[PDB]
């Protein structure tokens, strides 16, 4: 459904790693779920948040898949994955035509 | 600085119409946060939030700005609005390329 949604925890969640690297290969069986159309490229020790914004293959399947990564997380991690989905309201897009032109 | 932030707070804080209309012409007076180089044109009353992510002038302006705008909806809005600056980690982009391509 190329779905939009918002993604991300606190770092010291897990060590870093199961972001940096860990994943790629493993996204599938750690975090257990997929994501279809992309992942999450975020990392931010500095921030000291991991996450971002990635599309979901549905927003249904996104705020439940919330607890599928936090599931993780709640356990060794930290808190809860901040997960959300938004929609695109056209009339400021207006004022977005200076750089996303 | 072309900064991709995060920013976001729950939705009734506003009646709504501040970001639907009166954030255009209204955004560098009723928030007093210039943004620089987009705004946010997200709203989303079926997930009660509103607010999305854009390019703020920088990241240092940015975490101090969500008290600009959550000075406004800490005392007639809501909670607190949520914006955080992540970095791009490139390693995960491998699967990206799907859907981003």
């Amino acid at each position: 459904m190329a779905t939009l949604l918002q993604l991300h925890f606190a770092f010291n969640g897990p060590f870093g790693d199961a972001m940096a690297e860990q994943l790629k290969p493993l996204a599938e069986s750690i975090n257990q779920e997929p994501g279809f159309l992309w992942k999450v490229w975020t990392e931010s020790e500095k921030n000291h948040e991991a996450g971002g914004i990635y599309l979901f293959t549905d927003e249904k399947s996104a705020l439940a898949y919330l607890e599928k990564h936090t599931a993780r997380l709640k356990n060794l991690g930290v808190e809860e994955v901040v997960a959300k989905v938004f929609d695109v309201n056209e009339p400021l897009s207006q004022i977005n035509q200076a750089k996303l032109a």
